[PDB]
């Protein structure tokens, strides 16, 4: 049962002068995309608090990863679903390497500790695995699943305009681009192939959720998908993220996130139609950390 929200007092929406006419706001599935000034937060806000909403947010820190988890983890607590339950899981092979990291109320962590896989490409991989089934807390714990990538910091709001059923988030390398041009999985042979007229969008790894039944379906989806090829002795090109793709161009999400949610500054800028950088790529030596 949903109460009644309270009386506010806001700004009017006009029918006929739209937030944004400088981008897609909607697919053609009726899925909100969400950019900024597309929300009334104030609204999102009332609406997920009077359900008591606890969102749990998974995170990987194996091996060297462990060394992005303090300024991930301060970073979330400035701007990360401030004034909700928040249930940060963060999956590692290095419980003591997980910095001390000062919560506010009615936020919590649990350190869960898991196998380090050799290759970059399996660590990468088995979180869909690791996620998905391995892991029977969430539906008891958290309402909502978000699971991202480590070696990033929040540098502005990412609240609950992000919750939904299943959500993706738009690559920053690939949001202007035609389908032909995304780096799907093209070899029939994998279970990720998308062949060049099918696609909506090219959706990024490091960025995806939605409720926990929702989410655990994706995951078990995807490493079932992931045991197949490797069965059929193929990795798909771009592993778990191909994966993902495929997931969701046969289960649409129910809201998009524009690359607000997931920017590269040092590769990309600060194009014109970003009027906020909300999640961002840390800068890292690849051939090192990994
Ligand atoms: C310089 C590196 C070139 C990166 C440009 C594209 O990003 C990569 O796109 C791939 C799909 O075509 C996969 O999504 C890779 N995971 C992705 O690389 C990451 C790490 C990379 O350092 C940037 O942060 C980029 C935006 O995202
Ligand atoms: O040695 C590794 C390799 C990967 N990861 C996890 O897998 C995610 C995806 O890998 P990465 O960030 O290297 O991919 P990229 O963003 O460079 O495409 C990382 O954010 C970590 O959460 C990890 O913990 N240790
Ligand atoms: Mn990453």
């Amino acid at each position: 049962f949903m109460v009644s929200l309270p009386r506010m007092v806001y700004p009017q929406p006009k029918v006929l002068t739209p937030c944004r006419k400088d981008v897609l706001v909607v697919t053609p599935w009726l899925a909100p995309i969400v950019w900024e000034g597309t929300f009334n937060i104030d609204i999102l806000n009332e609406q997920f608090r009077l359900q008591n909403t606890t969102i749990g947010l998974t995170v990987f820190a194996i091996k060297k990863y462990v060394a992005f988890l303090k300024l991930f983890l301060e970073t979330a607590e400035k701007h990360f679903m401030v004034g909700h339950r928040v249930h940060y899981y963060v999956f590692t092979d290095q419980p003591a390497a997980v910095p001390r990291v000062t919560l506010g109320t009615g936020r919590q962590l649990s350190v869960l500790e898991v196998r380090a896989y050799k290759r970059w490409q399996d660590v990468s991989m088995r979180r869909m695995e690791m996620i998905s089934f391995c892991e029977r807390r969430f539906l008891s714990e958290v309402d909502y699943l978000v699971c991202v990538d480590v070696d990033m910091e929040f540098r502005d709001h990412v609240g609950v305009e992000i919750l939904t059923p299943l959500f993706g988030t738009l690559h920053p390398s690939f949001y202007g681009s035609s389908r032909e041009a995304f780096t799907y999985e093209r070899r029939p042979q994998s279970q990720a192939y998308i062949p060049k007229d099918e696609g909506d969008f090219y959706y990024m790894g490091a960025f995806f959720g939605g409720s926990v039944q929702e989410v655990q379906r994706l995951t078990r989806a995807c490493h079932q998908a992931m045991m197949v090829d490797q069965a059929n002795g193929i990795e798909a090109v771009w592993h778990d993220e191909s994966h993902l793709n495929k997931y969701l161009l046969r289960h649409k999400p129910t809201k998009v996130l524009s690359p607000e949610y997931l920017w590269d500054q040092q590769l990309l800028g600060w194009p014109a139609v970003l009027r906020k950088l909300r999640f961002t790529a840390v800068p890292k030596n690849h051939q090192a950390v990994r």
